[PDB]
């Protein structure tokens, strides 16, 4: 199930992190207006690049840890006012975060893994109300 899942994910965390991420933003091309830095680069180029590594690790290492915390997959609401009040998500709306999960839920579903796609899709929906509640537009 969806706790399972979070030890699947970290036991490799930097390459689910960077190929989910890579899956959101191949999905959702347009989605590149707030990451203009990785415009014009493949998949491999991007893994290349520093602070795509890096930034997508740590995205990915907070979200596995708000997944920990969350009963039921309803996260804290300290972790949603968190993710609302960061000055790097100045710019983003849950709409942005309904995108990323659809793209997460979708890799799932093709991994050969006995993944929760269920359990992330209500992950998703529950930290996009979350959000909302917690003030993101
Ligand atoms: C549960 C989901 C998410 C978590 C846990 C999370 C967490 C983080 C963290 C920890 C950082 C700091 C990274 C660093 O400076 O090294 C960050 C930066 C950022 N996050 Fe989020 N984030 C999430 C979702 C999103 C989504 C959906 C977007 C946009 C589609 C987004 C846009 C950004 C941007 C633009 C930055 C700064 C630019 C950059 O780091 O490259 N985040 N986030
Ligand atoms: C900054 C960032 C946000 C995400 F939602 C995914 C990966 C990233 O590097």
């Amino acid at each position: 199930g969806f706790k399972q899942d979070i030890a699947t994910l970290r036991g490799d965390l930097r390459t689910y992190a960077q190929d989910i991420f890579l899956a959101f933003l191949n999905k959702y091309p347009d989605e590149k207006r707030n990451f203009k830095n990785y415009v014009g680069k493949s998949d491999q180029e991007l893994k290349s690049m520093a602070k795509f590594g890096d930034h997508t690790e740590k995205v990915f290492n907070l979200m596995m840890e708000v997944a920990d915390r969350a009963t039921d997959c309803v996260p804290l609401a300290s972790d949603a006012s968190t993710l609302v009040q960061m000055k790097q998500h100045s710019g983003l709306t849950t709409g942005n975060f309904e995108k990323l999960f659809v793209a997460l839920v979708e890799y799932m579903r093709a991994s050969g893994q006995s993944f929760d796609s269920q359990s992330w899709d209500r992950f998703g929906k529950n930290l996009v109300s979350a959000l909302s509640s917690a003030g993101m537009k």
